[PDB]
Order: structure tokens, then sequence, then C-alpha cells
């Protein structure tokens, strides 16, 4: 529905390699060895969760989807250092999103 207008913006994020790679599944702190992650990031989000919410009709307005996208970005800028790989990958996704979402959010 509105799913149809938003889906391409989400595909644009997925298509970034390798920059989407830290963002494809939920952060798995046990596996990565980062036990402080849930102390810092109170509300985790990732592409796989946004894609499920999108497919199951959980975004009723466009701002709800944009909110989860930026929750994913803001979480990563918070947790990771400015000098870090994952922080820089997040910056690239945010550039790509700005480009894709703007004309969609006009139409
Ligand atoms: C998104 C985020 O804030 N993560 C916590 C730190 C971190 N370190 N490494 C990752 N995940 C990752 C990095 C490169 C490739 C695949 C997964 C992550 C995920």
């Amino acid at each position: 529905e509105l799913r149809q207008a938003l889906m391409p913006t989400l595909e644009a994020l997925y298509r970034q390699d390798p920059e989407s790679l830290p963002f494809r599944q939920p952060v798995d702190p046990q596996l990565l060895g980062i036990p402080d992650y849930f102390d810092i990031v109170k509300n985790p989000m990732d592409l796989s969760t946004i894609k499920r919410k999108l497919d199951t009709g959980q975004y009723q307005e466009p701002w709800q989807y944009v909110d989860d996208v930026w929750l994913m970005f803001n979480n990563a800028w918070l947790y990771n250092r400015k000098t870090s790989r994952v922080y820089k990958f997040c910056s690239k996704l945010a550039e790509v999103f700005e480009q894709e979402i703007d004309p969609v959010m006009q139409s």
C-alpha cells in the first residue's frame, strides 16, 4: 500500500555493501562480545525488523517508518565511536536514505 512507496527506500539501504552489513540483523551482543550494548541502546532496531514491520503492515503512516530507520542510525552513532568502522558505515546509509526518502516524502 504505502508499503509500496516506502519499500524502495529500504531496498536502497540493503543494497549498500558492505555498509549495510552491520545493520542486516539485530545486534547480537553475546556473539560479538559486546555485553554493554543493551545498557547503551535501550531500543534496538535493524533492517530485518523494519522489513518485517513493513511487510506485516505495521507502518500505518510514513513518519512511523522514518522513525524506525533513524532509530537504527541514531543507535549506531550512539554506541560506536566516531573513528570506528560501524559509525562510518552508518553515516553512509544515512546519506543514501536522505536521497531516497525526500522525493518519496513529497509524493
Ligand atoms: C550496528 C551496531 O551498532 N553494532 C554494534 C557494534 C558492532 N560491531 N560490529 C558490528 N557488526 C558487524 C560489523 C561488520 C560486519 C557485520 C556485522 C556491530 C553492530
